[PDB]
């Protein structure tokens, strides 16, 4: 499941699942939801308490949107294979478990704003700063807790399931081809957690959601 800002005909909305089959991320898995405009100034953004919708002012002048998820714990007894939204502390049989982090950055408007490390703990920062065409690269740099990933493994979630990943280089960069219309790139860890009764993994997952020309 990735957690993103799906710019759609009706606004942008906070999603929770795969591009083909997603659900409205719950507002108790939402840690922070922001726009930085143009000129990289931050706005401010809540759901309405009606309709569920992201306000129109602020779409209509975001340059960008960034998303932080908390997906909570997740475990399952031995035996099985789908993991269950439950620590693993509370699920008889388990003896591994996972705390789940997902963030996501959606492109609306290209310039040099969109170029900013907003700081989330994986992050795909855009190189560059122009709406791409179909057919281009768009560089990226790839951070984690804020520096470089070198070899981070970025999956284009729109080409077929078996395309090898870009790996980002020694500097944690890459040369993303670009396709037609939204597209999604993702990049994802999961690593050791020490220190937590309830996980002893942490899984990240982080998204950039853009248009192409
Ligand atoms: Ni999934």
């Amino acid at each position: 499941h990735d957690a993103w800002v799906e710019p759609g005909a009706a606004g942008p909305r906070l999603l929770l699942g795969h591009p083909d089959d997603s659900a409205p991320v719950p507002p108790e898995k939402v840690r922070a939801v922001y726009a930085v405009d143009a000129q990289g100034r931050r706005l401010e953004a809540t759901r309405g308490a009606a309709g569920g919708a992201l306000p129109t002012s602020v779409a209509g002048q975001a340059a960008m949107w960034v998303l932080d998820v908390d997906n909570g714990y997740w475990s399952k007894p031995a035996g099985s294979t789908t993991s269950v939204n439950r620590p693993r502390t509370e699920v008889p049989g388990a003896t591994s478990g996972t705390h789940s982090l997902k963030f996501g950055k959606t492109i609306v408007a290209w310039g040099p704003a969109v170029t900013r490390p907003q700081g989330l703990r994986l992050e795909i920062v855009p190189l560059g700063a122009d709406e791409p065409r179909a057919g281009a690269t768009l560089p990226v740099q790839v951070l984690w807790d804020g520096q470089p990933l070198p070899g981070a493994r970025l999956v284009r979630e729109g080409a077929p399931r078996d395309t090898p990943p870009v790996e980002a280089d020694a500097e944690g960069r890459a040369r993303v081809p670009v396709t037609g219309g939204r597209q999604m790139l993702t990049v994802g860890r999961r690593l050791p957690l020490a220190g937590d009764p309830r996980a002893d993994t942490v899984a990240v997952s982080t998204n950039l959601v853009f248009t192409a020309r």
